[PDB]
Parts: C-alpha cells; sequence; structure tokens
RNA sequence: GCGCGCGCGC
RNA sequence: GCGCGCGCGC
C-alpha cells in the first residue's frame, strides 16, 4: 500500500520516536535502482528495500519493518490497514 | 500536479 | 525529441 510508511510513521509516534531512512543509489545509470534501510530506536532489524524510484525503496523498506513487527508480535495484522484482512 | 534544471540511455 | 531516474521553485 502507498500507506504503510504513514503507518511506521504514526506507529512510532506513539513510542514517541521517528523511522530512520537511508537511501542510497545503486544499479543501472540509465535504468536505475536504489536501496533503502529503515530502522527505529529499540529495534534490532533493518527493514531493506529496492525499486526504480526512491519512494517505492520506501515503501518496500517500511514494509519489510512493519511485517517484521507483526512477526515478533509487536502488531496484529489485522491491525495493518494495508495487510488488507477483511 | 505545473514549471524549471541535472544525469544516464536511445 | 523520446525513455528511466534525481533535484529545485510554485
Amino acid at each position: 500500500m502507498g500507506d504503510v510508511k504513514n503507518f511506521l510513521y504514526a506507529w512510532c509516534g506513539k513510542r514517541k520516536m521517528t523511522p530512520s531512512y537511508e537511501i542510497r543509489a545503486v544499479g543501472n545509470k540509465n535504468r536505475q535502482k536504489f536501496m533503502c534501510e529503515v530502522q527505529v530506536e529499540g529495534y534490532n532489524y533493518t527493514g531493506m528495500g529496492n525499486s526504480t524510484n526512491k519512494k517505492d525503496a520506501q515503501s518496500n523498506a517500511a514494509r519489510d519493518f512493519v511485517n517484521y513487527l507483526v512477526r515478533i508480535n509487536e502488531i496484529k495484522s489485522e491491525e495493518v490497514p494495508a495487510f488488507g484482512v477483511a
């Protein structure tokens, strides 16, 4: 979803912190790729994302991260609008 | 989104 | 001119 970044952002706003994205350019100058890593304080994991543009490199890293929060039972899937259970 | 400028390719 | 990206001003 577009909104996962916004979700992760809010999620951290509660435990009163910000995520931290770090993007680096990668691959084909003429058809290029970007690499993203997100971290959050107090969490032992780096969400990783690749894409053509930066936004999507970020979305992908965030998805990665949230998915992990769920795996480690810090969120329920059911609480992540993007992971649309319905 | 609209504008501008930049890189790479063709 | 076209394509993929990046950045900047509204």
